[PDB]
């Protein structure tokens, strides 16, 4: 289970439907993808050696996305999917592009980062809403079996990942836009000296600072929520979710900046 709140008993089973896929793609930082711009600093026409929270060059990713229809499996809410956060993660997220009429909608899996996932602890939630990325860090009453839904196409389940009838305490609550037409979003989520940091990009590029949040406590777990739709499967549209994740470590990189301040290259 994720949290301990019984939000639902509708269509729960114990089926072993999948395990996390290992990517045939691997981390290649030679053009700065898998790096980040350092906070609000600009470096121009230079190389620096920088020690930061970076993926290993040549590492695989695990696809942690889960797509449901009516049923959820209890095995989706356990290891290997419920994951130790350690120092942090780099993720490569497929933006799943869906059409209702001719009109485009963007979907992808929510990620939650936390420890015990109960309302005496803060859970960081990063959720898309069709070109708006909502980010919060609140004392959420997380469900046992949390999930999100297609807003775009139908869902035979209602959205249910927390149960708070009046708003929980929040340390952070902000929205960020992203380009709905992109194929990929990238994130770094990491922690250092009791402070969480988030970075993103909506292109094959180094990630840009979203926010930082002091917690004092360690985040110990993360989980990518199942998303349920009457769509995004081989018998209906051949579209899919993918939420690829690879671990970060405290690691020295060479970073190469051009005269515009873009990271053009990096070395592990
Ligand atoms: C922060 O997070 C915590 C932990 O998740 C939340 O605390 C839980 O809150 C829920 C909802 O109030 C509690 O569930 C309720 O417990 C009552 C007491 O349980 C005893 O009595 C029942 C018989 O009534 C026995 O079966 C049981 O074994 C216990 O001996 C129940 O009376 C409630 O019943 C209602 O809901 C159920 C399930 O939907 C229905 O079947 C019933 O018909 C009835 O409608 C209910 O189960 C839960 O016990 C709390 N857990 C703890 C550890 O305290 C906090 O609410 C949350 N805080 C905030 C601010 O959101
Ligand atoms: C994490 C995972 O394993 N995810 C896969 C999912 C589950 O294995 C399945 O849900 C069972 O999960 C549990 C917990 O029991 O199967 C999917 O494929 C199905 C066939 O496997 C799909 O064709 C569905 O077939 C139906 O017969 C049915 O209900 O399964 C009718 C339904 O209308 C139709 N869904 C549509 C149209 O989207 C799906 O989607 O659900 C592809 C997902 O990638
Ligand atoms: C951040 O984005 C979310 C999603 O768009 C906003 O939530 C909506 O807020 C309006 C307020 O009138 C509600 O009517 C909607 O029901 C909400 N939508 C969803 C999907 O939750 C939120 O207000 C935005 N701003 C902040 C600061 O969080
Ligand atoms: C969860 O809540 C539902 C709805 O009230 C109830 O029927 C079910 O018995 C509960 N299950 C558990 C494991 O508490
Ligand atoms: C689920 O199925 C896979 C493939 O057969 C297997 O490796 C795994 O051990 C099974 N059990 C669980 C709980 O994942
Ligand atoms: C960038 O740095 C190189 C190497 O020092 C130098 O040749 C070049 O003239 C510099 N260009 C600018 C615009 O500073
Ligand atoms: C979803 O929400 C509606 C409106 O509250 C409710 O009627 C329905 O029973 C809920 N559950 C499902 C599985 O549709
Ligand atoms: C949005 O993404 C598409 C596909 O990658 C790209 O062609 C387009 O130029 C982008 N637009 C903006 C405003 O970023
Ligand atoms: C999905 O792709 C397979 C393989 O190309 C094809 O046989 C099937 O007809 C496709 N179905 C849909 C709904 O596109």
């Amino acid at each position: 289970v994720i949290g301990d709140f019984n939000c639902t008993n509708f269509a729960i089973n114990d089926l072993n439907t999948t395990v996390p896929r290992i990517s045939e793609y691997v981390v290649d930082v030679s053009y700065g993808l898998g790096t980040y711009y350092i906070l609000d600093r600009v470096y121009l026409n230079t190389t620096i050696l920088f020690t930061g929270y970076f993926p290993k060059s040549g590492a695989n990713f695990r696809d942690l996305s889960l797509k449901g229809t009516t049923y959820l499996s209890t095995l989706w809410y356990q290891k290997p999917f419920l994951s130790d956060f350690n120092n942090g993660i780099f993720s490569r997220v497929k933006n799943t592009k869906l059409y209702v009429n001719k009109t485009l909608y963007s979907e992808f899996s929510t990620i939650v980062i936390g420890s015990v996932f109960i309302n005496n602890s803060y859970t960081i939630v990063v959720q898309p809403h069709n070109g708006v990325l909502e980010i919060t860090a609140c004392q959420y009453t997380m469900c046992e079996y949390p999930h999100t839904i297609c807003k775009s196409k139908g869902s035979s389940r209602n959205e249910s990942w927390h149960f708070d009838k009046s708003e929980p305490l929040c340390l952070f609550k902000k929205n960020f836009t992203y380009n709905v037409s992109t194929d990929w979003l990238y994130f770094h989520f990491y922690q250092e000296r009791g402070t969480f940091y988030a970075y993103y990009a909506d292109s094959g590029m180094p990630t840009t600072f979203l926010f930082s949040l002091y917690l004092g406590t360690l985040l110990s777990h993360y989980y990518v929520l199942p998303l349920t739709c009457n769509a995004i499967s081989s018998n209906t549209d051949n579209e899919t979710l993918q939420y690829w994740v690879t671990p970060l470590s405290k690691r020295q990189y060479l970073l190469k900046f051009d005269n515009r301040g873009v990271i053009t290259n990096a070395v592990d």
